[PDB]
């Protein structure tokens, strides 16, 4: 049945379901704007996000499919996941908002690391949810594309789910945290890359969370790859091969080689099986970068590591996304997919 919806001006006036109380703004996110909220159903604190014109053009109509089926499709404990997508509309002919509900979260990663060094037991502890979450998400071929400490979010008990899983030129230029964490292939073109991009923005994650300081601050992505040359070494002969875009690779061959430098003499006082991770995870070629499910086995995760606690996700299949529709036939799609929507036991 369809629940009785009330009208509020929050961010825009927002019209919810009932159950839906005290809704309270908590900022941006994906797309649209935040609110936080109390569900009387579930007795849940929730974020509510409406989606900002999720209909104006054709990029922002299969934006909007993409999240909604994204999110409709994530059953995991260390991953973003759908309580709720409602919308007032009563028919596909009126519908023209969504809103999508989530478990409220108590802070970010951001919030936590604050300049300063986590003990080894909880980066241990952070790291295994996140590979436990990327596990999950890479076994659908998913791909993240942008982790970073503020999308990773962490309840009292330290409890971690990953979002905004699945960037403007101007956002990611000069000193700023949307690109430090971005491998290098993706950062500078060099390829069509893979699952393991992220596996790098975990390395730099965790090397983070083990010094208080970031991996690779640079102050534009050419200071930031001689930052990432410096540690990793300069490209050998059959990386260099790998690198599709003539441009790049005739860029890459103009700087002085350099040695792989010794991570133990970069992290200083660090668990041995920390550095010999962070080895593993920050290797230039992507191709020989540890996944999600080796890094989960690796001793380092020794204490968590369950291998019949590490779910893999059923087939997601995103045939759609090479699929050229016009915008009401997304927006069709999008209404079938919050028609059918079933929560969560
Ligand atoms: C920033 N942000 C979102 O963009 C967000 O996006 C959604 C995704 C899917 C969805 F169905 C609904 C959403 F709202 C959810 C969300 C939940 N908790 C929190 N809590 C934050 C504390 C700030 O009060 C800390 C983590 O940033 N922030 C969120």
């Amino acid at each position: 049945e369809r629940p009785t919806f009330y009208r509020q001006e929050l961010n825009t006036i927002w019209e919810v379901p009932e159950r839906y109380q005290n809704l309270s703004p908590v900022g941006s996110g994906a797309y649209g704007s935040v609110c936080a909220a109390f569900d009387t159903k579930t007795g849940l604190r929730v974020a509510v996000k409406k989606l900002s014109r999720p209909f104006q053009s054709i990029i922002h109509a299969k934006r909007t499919y993409r999240e909604l089926r994204l999110l409709k499709h994530m059953k995991h404990e260390n991953v973003i996941g759908l309580l709720d997508v409602f919308t007032p509309a009563r028919s596909l002919e009126e519908f023209n908002d969504v809103y999508l509900v989530t478990h409220l979260m108590g802070a970010d990663l951001n919030n936590i690391v604050k300049c300063q060094k986590l003990t080894d037991d909880h980066v241990q502890f952070l790291i295994y949810q996140i590979l436990r979450g990327l596990k999950y998400i890479h076994s659908a071929d998913i791909i993240h594309r942008d982790l970073k400490p503020s999308n990773l979010a962490v309840n009292e008990d330290c409890e971690l789910k990953i979002l905004d899983f699945g960037h403007t030129d101007d956002e990611m230029t000069g000193y700023v945290a949307t690109r430090w964490y971005r491998a290098p292939e993706i950062m500078l073109n060099w390829m069509h890359y893979n699952q393991t991009v992220d596996i790098w923005s975990v390395g730099c994650i965790m090397a983070e969370l083990l010094t208080g300081r970031t991996l690779f601050p640079g102050t534009d992505h050419i200071d930031q790859l001689k930052l990432i040359l410096r540690l990793v070494g300069t490209p050998g002969a059959e990386l260099l091969k790998k690198i599709s875009s003539e441009s790049a690779r005739n860029y890459i061959q103009s700087l002085t080689q350099m040695p792989k430098m010794n991570f133990a003499n970069v992290f200083i006082g660090a668990n041995p099986l920390a550095v010999d991770l962070l080895e593993k995870m920050l290797v230039l070629d992507s191709d020989k970068r540890i996944t999600a499910a080796q890094a989960l086995a690796h001793a380092y995760f020794a204490q968590y590591h369950d291998p019949d606690d590490e779910p893999v996700a059923d087939p997601y299949d995103q045939s759609f996304e090479s699929r050229d529709l016009l915008i009401d036939e997304w927006k069709s799609l999008t209404y079938d997919e919050v028609i059918s929507f079933v929560p969560p036991p």
